[PDB]
């Protein structure tokens, strides 16, 4: 049995849309918990993390919130580092993608032989001086990469930061707008990546038997899924902050976390920029809450074609 | 030219909700006789099954209305088995899935060779000592089934029956929901299935050719095409009553459909689970039914590509 | 850098629905050619084509308006071959697809040994002996062949053309809606195409290997693009005048476009039979237009892996 650890986390100063915040609490009304619970798992919530208020947080140049987004992550990557020392997969239920920061940063305390697989719209990738728009859920990678030690000046609040992961560590897929300065590190740094171009050329199932085999060729090690809600189209995830057509399907997202789970090496998973408060009707919140939990299910277990426990039926 | 007939069943007491009894009916006035014979078809309607009250039905331990399917299956089989005497196609409109039971059992006296392709979003084989619904059309292939000749109590009603195929005679497509006992009973009757986590893997090019040399390798044969509507997405075949999302597209339900045609072995075809009813629109109906249709036409020549009859145009 | 000559044609006599005819002007008030500029791009607008009315253009047996499609297509393709001349590729905006005719037309008289990818629901080759409607918008390509030099009577406006293109020269995509005649034609003359069948069966990435390699076989050569927006799926492209269900995908859209981009070989492109007045609502005029304008900026580079230009970020 994999045992889980839930780990809420009701932060947003990551991005301007703060209905994000409230992410964790729409997810668990759900009946994630119980759903999982349903399921093989051993579930233990250790609670979401309350991240006070920091009223002095100015820009730092055009990065806004960092003392609030670095201390949100500082927090989370002891929490994380916790649930793994104590024998369990983090589930972290977010707000922005910008706590992926500290999420990668505690598993890897713990694993520093972890890949990352990254489902995405977008590489988040950008660094304070290459932002556009000042938003640290769209950095978070380029605080991760060690390759990228010298590019990222010191922001007010990750000074406990350090680099925990090569170009070669992580798999994007889904990728369907990305900026020109975030592709230019792409081919620089080598790093591998399966777009919306790829997906349709090769099929969700090559894309990721190649992955997988990318990520685990030379030896087996800890899996962490950082899967942002937008990596999925809009027509099933509709409320999300950064919305781009002709994304993953549904079925997509389930294949994709079906064969995470099968692999057996998943230690890591993130759910992130879930927001029923952009939602244009009740039913778009409840569409996107309802794909956000079956994604999560699936990486534990639950698939489509059935599940039966070893007893005579 | 391979010919048809028209068998209406207007049953329901197989599920609770009894919209699906007039689905014979919205079916017709869409026209499908008309396009059949629109086509190269040789079309021969023999009318709707009445299928006469039997109010004195009380449940047997969970199992509901078992006189009222048994009796309604009993006499379809008599009706298929006597069309494909008279040289044609069995084209079984339905309301529920229950009566797959008769559909098939009729089709095999005739031709016991018959293989099956069971399109669902279901496997339809639970018993009455699994079913946790008592739900009829949710039982059907553990009926036809010469394999679980033995845990299979007997119902009032369903004494003229005789399991008429083997596990490895029977092939899946488009499984997303099946309970746990219904899970262990394919591993262990090791039967054949292309669930929709193999669909997304392999592709509807791949499943078909896969399905098709499973069924026919070592010889051709009689084909059967169970296909429940909800084996399609609900955004193509809403008005079901048992809707799972993640379904297989309207594309890949007529690439089924086109190459079974292409095989020209079609010999039994059932149309069920269409409930106008229940969509929630009388758009909702049209896409159903329309769509119902359409897969229909496919099954006896309609190619996307074209259609030309052997003359100088 | 591949240079592009924006040609706007608002004509709609080729088929009923005249709201055809302002659909170059909602696709520039998008900002097409802005945003073709905020590219790589060095664009030339050379405006839109006034088609002076002819008002005494009565039918010629069935066919429909034959002087002002004749006109308007003999017009465009000196414009055409204008373009071309002037080192660069040809972007007919249009109104109804029998604008090809001059659009191909007036390409081939600067480069004769081009090769066409015809994108649509439709193959357009009906005659004015097979027509069943009378509508030239669906009967272009069947001018343009050099084969049916001989069934194809002499059209009031149409003495200027001379078939400029042989049955093995062009390839079709998506193909779902073909007449008897038109099928037969195809089968007749050999030619290929990748019906939704095919599409589905081999997967878009295969078609586009498949129909690229058809055409470049022995050499490379010009590439003429004609985009019919009823190629795609009625949910993407919902305002125009024949839509058709279980058409291309949003993304299989932009992967036949960005692998036409990548061959470098691209010299014309036609985006016909967009009608916003067709729209049942504001934002399905909308969801077409921004589908239409992305079709096309990724014929133009725009990839959704990413863009860099060559210089140190
Ligand atoms: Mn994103
Ligand atoms: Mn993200
Ligand atoms: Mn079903
Ligand atoms: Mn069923
Ligand atoms: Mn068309
Ligand atoms: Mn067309
Ligand atoms: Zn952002
Ligand atoms: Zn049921
Ligand atoms: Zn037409």
């Amino acid at each position: 049995s994999r045992t889980i650890g839930i780990i809420g986390a009701p932060f947003s100063k990551g991005q301007p849309r703060g209905g994000v915040e409230e992410g964790p609490t729409v997810l668990r009304k759900a009946g994630l918990l119980e759903k999982l619970k349903e399921q093989e798992c051993d579930v233990k919530d250790y609670g979401d993390l309350p991240f006070a208020d920091i009223p002095n947080d100015s820009p730092f140049q055009i990065v806004k919130n960092p003392r609030s987004v670095g201390k949100a992550s500082e927090q989370l990557a002891g929490k994380v580092a916790e649930v793994k020392k104590n024998g369990r997969i983090s589930l972290v239920l977010g707000g922005d993608h910008s706590l992926a920061i500290g999420s990668i940063s505690g598993h890897a305390r713990v694993h520093p032989d972890l890949g990352v697989i990254w489902v995405d719209a977008h590489t988040d990738i950008n660094t304070p001086l290459t932002t556009t728009s000042g938003n640290l859920h769209g950095q978070p990678v380029s605080f991760l990469l060690k390759e990228l030690k010298g590019k990222i000046p010191d922001v007010p609040g990750f000074s406990w930061v350090t680099p925990c992961i090569s170009a070669k560590d992580i798999v994007y897929i889904g990728l369907r707008d990305v900026d020109p300065g975030e592709h230019y590190i792409l081919k620089t740094l080598g790093i591998k990546y399966f777009s919306m171009t790829e997906v349709d050329r090769l099929g969700i199932g090559k894309v990721m038997e190649e992955t997988l085999s990318y990520l685990l060729g030379r030896k087996k090690r800890p899996i962490h899924l950082s899967f942002d809600v937008d990596g999925l189209d809009p027509s099933f995830t509709p409320a999300t902050g950064t919305p781009v057509v002709g994304g993953l399907t549904y079925r997509e997202g389930l294949y994709i976390t079906e064969e995470i789970y099968k692999t057996g090496l998943l230690s890591g998973l993130d759910i992130m920029e879930v927001n029923p408060s952009l939602g244009k009707t009740p039913e778009e919140v409840t569409r996107t809450v309802n794909t956000a939990v079956a994604i999560t299910l699936a990486c534990f277990g639950l698939a489509r074609e059935g599940n039966h426990k070893p007893i005579d039926y």
